[PDB]
């Protein structure tokens, strides 16, 4: 079992993967503080989850926004036990063609938003007695994914920040691990023409693209005390994408 | 949470981490076959797990043995959906010190013996339509652990066999992943001088050693369908021993 | 041996290992372009290395400072074949301590800084028939290193960027790799209490720290044509520091 | 730099990688000792390098063979400085397909073989006051390579034996590093239908198969004092095979 009688703040929780993550966690008996910069939906989402949700606005790149939400969650539910740095943005383009400003923007949200997320929540956690900080990274943060430039650098930096942090916080019973989903089906990626459904994606050994229910079960698992001895680790959720080239690619075509 | 309402053979399951994943998974709703070389212990252990547990003598390096336990599982139970490869033997000495004969024996039980398990059981899983192989590797398989010689090489072989098999079985619904515990508290390790408790093992970030219950949960999670997209992955359950040096170390002792 | 009778610009070139890499690249016939921000000391050095080198002021974070340095070399030796992105600043503090402002500051100098160099110098290398990008990183980008926060974070970022740039640039004859030097005895490091010599640094299997000359050789080897088939690679140059814990640590002291 | 004045025993030196590294090593002043099971071809190859080469018939799985050649090296030459474990056979068949006899056989040459090699030479090197052991692994040791069954499980095992040894021996001045070749143009790989040349392998970022002079050079560099601080490392000479998938593969196509 991966149950939860605690409170957790999930970022980028209005739509996408954060929405699912939150859906399952509340299902898991936890109370959730969704946080996004897209109100309309965060409002609805929490409005769907029920009495165990509460949506807050949160511009992940701002420590003020950050401290505000932390307090509010300590204030409302009485504790901050888990975090889910899930907010960020994609970069699909040939590095030579990327602008130094967009670059500065993806890293900012992807990389710093995460750090500002962690050092803020650490005190509320030393308070609880411990915490679980699941940073949602990517398959791209595990191998050199071409065409992800700024997205690539950031996601690899989230991977290292979660490790050093894991080392420093250990004695505090504060775990820090990264999750790395691969090509997962959602409306952002939907605009990428990703053939959803079994066997519809041939460049992953599993032959198919993952769905969010899949990546979310991983987060929750770590959020729980099931994994009371897991810290500074990386869990890829990509149907083998990252393990090695599939057969066809190895055969030479 | 994770539900394993299916069939699983556990290698080395009569004591320690094996028996632990035995009892825990049964609780999870699975039907377990304790395959092990200790008849007396495996008998007692299975005896106490109810009509959900069976004991069958198994020498991991004997292929005849394998085809029996696999056939009995499928006959007696109806099929085989998961295999937890937990059997092996440790090494604690400087490489130049190890006899080539010891070296081969260990690498035989640890690496070759999991190969038979995978090569054998595969046809039982393609049948049922899929399943999960969970190879119990080690912290000695994620970084170079000194003094482990044959066990180091052994376990790294498992991290690798695990991966290649996943890229191969990907599209047959057969899932394979490695599980890498760090200093866990087992009889084999109690002898060593290891002691459980907060602050009892400085040289690992969480300051202590894990118990088997914390490792099994990583296991049940992979066996369960909840991880239906985690293939060719490697999860460490070592309180950060493996993630990077300890603070004290990064500076100086 | 490793020959490089070609031209390369060296970022952070005025001092320490950026100065040693230049001292070496020149010895091997390189037309070296030292580019730092210490105009006064960078002129002393390029002066010292003779008529094989020039000095340019390069603020790594400014897109034009970058285009001018390239344009200077370009219209100076013929082309741009190699590039060593060595400029950066360190971080010695727990994450909870680093301000989000210092965080942005360091990351801007370490990550983006090297990115601006990659896309700026690229067209120069295309018109040169290809070449090699050598991104200096460190043990901090190879494992979770405590007390580095932003430096650990950007260093992992320069690792993941090298690789993605590698797969994208392969066909135009551009090789991208990251060197990963461990505790080396440079200017900034002598102030810590770091003593050079054998026996002096017990927490690395070699029991010593590295003089910059040993780190330089990797730069050059990767800059020469002797490594024509090396791309997306990562070479640790730390005396074993990131391979695994010291035997003493493994046994608990 | 890349100039030897030391004596090095290369294994599998009758033909291929061993043959190339032999030339170059000798070309950099190394007195080399070729070891092979091909008594006819190596004696030929040796006659080529001159009076700085020497052939011996060695069976890697025979410790007695090992103790003999190592004795001979220190007899004709007086010391043993390097070792290049290049012996080992391949595999290219699915897991379930391969026998338990062949597996135990490829493992024993590829893995146990390097083990005796390492265990027999270490003393000859302490006597010498230092040495460099280069174990030749493979891109199959770096990722889960499909159809490489037993060959994978040993290549991954050599990578791990290299690291734990590097640490056990560091303060002794003996470096252990693994090299990782990707699709390299040798006879059988050519007899695999591998069309040599630029652009002839679309499934590797560099778009081609490597040449042996290209893997030889990296072995040469790691064998010298030009990497005195390189221990516990792993270098990959694979044209980007390992960094990550082809742009084409990321787009799918
Ligand atoms: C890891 C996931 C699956 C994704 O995954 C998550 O689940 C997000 C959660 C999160 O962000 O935390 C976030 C971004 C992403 C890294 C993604 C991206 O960035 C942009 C593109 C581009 C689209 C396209 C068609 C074009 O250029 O038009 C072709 C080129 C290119 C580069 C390849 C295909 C994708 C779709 C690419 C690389 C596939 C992998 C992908
Ligand atoms: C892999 C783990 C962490 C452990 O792993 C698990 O618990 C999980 C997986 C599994 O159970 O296989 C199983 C035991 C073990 C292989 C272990 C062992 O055996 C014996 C010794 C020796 C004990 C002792 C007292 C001596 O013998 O002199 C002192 C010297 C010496 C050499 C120190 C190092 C250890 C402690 C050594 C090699 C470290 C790694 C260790
Ligand atoms: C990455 C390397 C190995 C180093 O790397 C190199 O030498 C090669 C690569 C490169 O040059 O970048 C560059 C500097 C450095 C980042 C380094 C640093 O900055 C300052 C300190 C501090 C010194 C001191 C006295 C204090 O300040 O309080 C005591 C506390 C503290 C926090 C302990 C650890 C180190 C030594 C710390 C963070 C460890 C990692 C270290
Ligand atoms: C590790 C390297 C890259 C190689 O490495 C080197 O080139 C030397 C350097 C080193 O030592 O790694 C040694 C051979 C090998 C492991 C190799 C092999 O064994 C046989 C085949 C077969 C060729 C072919 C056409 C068939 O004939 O059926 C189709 C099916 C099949 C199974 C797949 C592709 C390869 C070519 C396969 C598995 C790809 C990986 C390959």
């Amino acid at each position: 079992n991966d149950l939860s009688g605690k409170t957790v703040i999930i970022t980028g929780g209005a739509r996408g993967l954060g929405a699912e993550a939150a859906r399952q966690a509340v299902a898991a008996g936890a109370r959730v503080v969704l946080a996004d910069v897209l109100d309309e939906e965060g409002a609805a989402t929490a409005r769907e989850l029920g009495d165990a949700a509460r949506y807050q606005h949160l511009d992940v790149t701002i420590e003020e926004d950050w401290q505000r939400v932390v307090a509010y969650a300590r204030e409302e539910f009485g504790s901050v036990d888990g975090l889910v740095n899930n907010a960020g943005i994609s970069t699909g383009m040939f590095l030579e063609t990327e602008s130094v400003e967009r670059f500065r923007k993806v890293v900012e949200i992807n990389l710093t938003g995460v750090f500002i997320g962690m050092k803020t929540v650490i005190p509320a956690m030393k308070d609880a007695g411990g915490g679980s900080i699941v940073n949602i990274s990517s398959a791209a943060g595990l191998m050199g994914l071409a065409l992800t430039s700024s997205y690539g650098a950031s996601k690899w930096g989230v991977r290292g920040l979660s490790k050093l942090a894991a080392v420093e916080l250990g004695t505090d019973r504060i775990r820090v691990n990264s999750v790395h989903p691969g090509m997962t089906y959602t409306p952002m990626t939907a605009e990428t023409g990703i053939r959803q459904g079994e066997g519809n994606y041939p460049n992953t050994p599993m032959g198919r693209v993952g769905e969010p229910g899949e990546i979310a079960g991983a987060v929750v698992k770590l959020l729980s005390d099931t994994s009371s001895y897991v810290t500074g680790a990386e869990l890829a959720v990509d149907g083998g994408w990252t393990t090695g080239p599939t057969v066809k690619y190895v055969m030479g075509q």
